[PDB]
């Protein structure tokens, strides 16, 4: 049993024109987190972590997340592969993961230098989950920047206690 808010229509989430998919390489802290499996947890917050992305030679990412979570560094590693437009990403080697069958990454917007909000929508035991981040090349952003990916996750059906501001920590993500 669960109960999760719909993933909205990929109508309602728009794609970064002109997408420069070598400028938005490089690390990316997790400033903002919304989804329709993310809930605010105000007994033990969620801590900032990192995604670095790398373009390998045939154009796909190397995407690699580092957190920092029982006192040690732990590393989550996947290939994203360019889809059907600059900016959309399907997953690498899908079938290494069980019960996932969908998975779509979608660049909403991005400057490259300062910040970035990502979608992503992923089918896994016939589930669908949905997130989007706020990326930032800083481990802050402006309150202009975060009220926006606010604004854009209750666009995408999401109530508060679903959007959290993961806290900014020094291990494992410098
Ligand atoms: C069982 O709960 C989950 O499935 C987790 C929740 O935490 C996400 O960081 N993932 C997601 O909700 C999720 C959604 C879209 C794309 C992803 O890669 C995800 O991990
Ligand atoms: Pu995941």
């Amino acid at each position: 049993t669960s109960d999760l808010i719909p993933a909205p229509p990929l109508s309602k989430v728009p794609l970064q024109q002109n997408f420069q998919d070598n400028q938005f390489q490089g690390k990316w802290y997790v400033v903002g987190l919304a989804g329709n499996a993310i809930l605010r947890e105000d007994k033990d917050p969620q801590k900032m972590y990192a995604t670095i992305y790398e373009l390998k030679e045939d154009k796909s990412y190397n995407v690699t997340s580092v957190l920092f979570r029982k006192k040690k560094c732990d590393y989550w590693i996947r290939t994203f592969v360019p889809g059907s437009q600059p900016g959309e990403f399907t997953l690498g080697n899908i079938k290494s993961y069980p019960g996932l069958t969908s998975y779509l990454v979608r660049v909403v917007s991005t400057n490259y230098n300062q910040h970035a909000m990502v979608f992503f929508k992923k089918v896994s035991q016939n589930r669908e989950y949905f997130k989007i981040t706020l990326y930032g090349r800083t481990k802050e952003l402006t309150s202009e920047l975060k009220e926006n990916f606010i604004r854009f996750s209750k666009s995408l059906g999401l109530p508060e206690n679903h959007i959290v501001f993961p806290v900014p920590i020094d291990q494992c993500i410098d």
